């Protein structure tokens, strides 16, 4: 079809568009064809400190990917809204409205001047939601066999795959580095992950994660930095998700985790 949306861009815009998108979990499973359709529909939108890019309750129009600038996340608790987190010069938001045809479930506002790459909902539903149909096949059984995910309404566990993204790693490849700031949760799908620990300089092995085992969740809960490095042992495939997604769907897991986290 030629009813596709296309926003002509300069070589520079595409370059930046490219950097901004390299790590967006929602694009991880798209073939080159699907990705280029997406990129063509991306439009640039500048923002200013204080600007309410999204207001809770509003209608879902676009999906956003951050090019730069800081942001704050706000939710209303009984009528009072609080900063429940934030984004820092990278990440994506505004997908829930388009995926589930529901009102914006939060408020996003620039906490400094920024820029964004938006994606209309027609394109988003046409390609990303289609993409989720594929991901569900591939990982529905698997995800539904992960013990730590028993504590979730049958319905909640369904929306999990909708926001995970597949990351491939070669042998010897670093997945996360101890110390670094954390913005993602991992779940080994295939291969093996070696977890090691070091000391203040420039390495003791402390665990091995196999298909079905998660890691990188400690720093998300303790709101602390990476407490250990992770490396791929041979080809590894992890099903990942950002913290916002983590806290949004995994709250019902923090217990069985916080407890089993004592085993650290
Ligand atoms: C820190 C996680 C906070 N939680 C969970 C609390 C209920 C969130 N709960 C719901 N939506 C969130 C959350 N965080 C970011 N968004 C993003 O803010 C967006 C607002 O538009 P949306 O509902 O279409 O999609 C949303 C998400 O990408
Ligand atoms: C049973 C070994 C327990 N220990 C060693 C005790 C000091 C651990 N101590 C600290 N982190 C561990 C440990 N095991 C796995 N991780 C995982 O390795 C991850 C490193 O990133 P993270 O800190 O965000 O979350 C971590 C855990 O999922």
């Amino acid at each position: 079809a030629e009813s596709r949306i296309i926003h002509p861009k300069t070589d520079d815009q595409r370059n930046r568009l490219q950097e901004a998108c390299k790590d967006i979990l929602l694009f991880k499973n798209l073939d080159p064809e699907q990705m280029s359709q997406v990129l063509d529909a991306m439009f640039e939108k500048l923002v200013k400190e204080g600007e309410h890019v999204i207001d809770q309750g509003d209608d879902g129009d676009n999906f956003y990917v951050i090019d730069r600038g800081t942001f704050d996340i706000y939710v209303k608790c009984d009528g009072v809204g609080r900063c429940v987190g934030n984004y820092d010069n990278r990440g994506s938001f505004g997908e829930l409205a388009l995926m589930y045809n529901t009102p914006r479930a939060a408020t996003i506002t620039a906490t400094s001047p920024g820029a964004l790459w938006g994606l209309d909902r027609v394109t988003f539903r046409r390609i990303i939601v289609k993409n989720n149909a594929k991901k569900r096949k591939m990982y529905e059984s698997f995800i539904e066999s992960l013990p730590f995910l028993k504590s979730l309404e049958v319905s909640e566990r369904l929306k999990v795959v909708d926001v995970i993204g597949t990351k491939v790693y070669n042998d010897g490849e670093q997945i996360i580095a101890q110390g670094d700031s954390a913005d993602s949760f991992f779940i080994v799908e295939s291969g093996e992950v070696r977890i090691t620990m070091k000391r203040k300089g420039k390495a003791v092995e402390i665990a091995r994660c196999l298909r079905g085992q998660y890691f990188g969740e400690l720093a998300l809960v303790t709101n602390k930095p990476r407490a250990a490095s992770a490396h791929a042992i041979g080809t590894v495939k992890c099903l990942a998700m950002d913290v916002q997604a983590f806290e949004r769907l995994l709250g019902p897991c923090m217990e069985i985790m916080k407890r089993n986290i004592a085993t650290y």
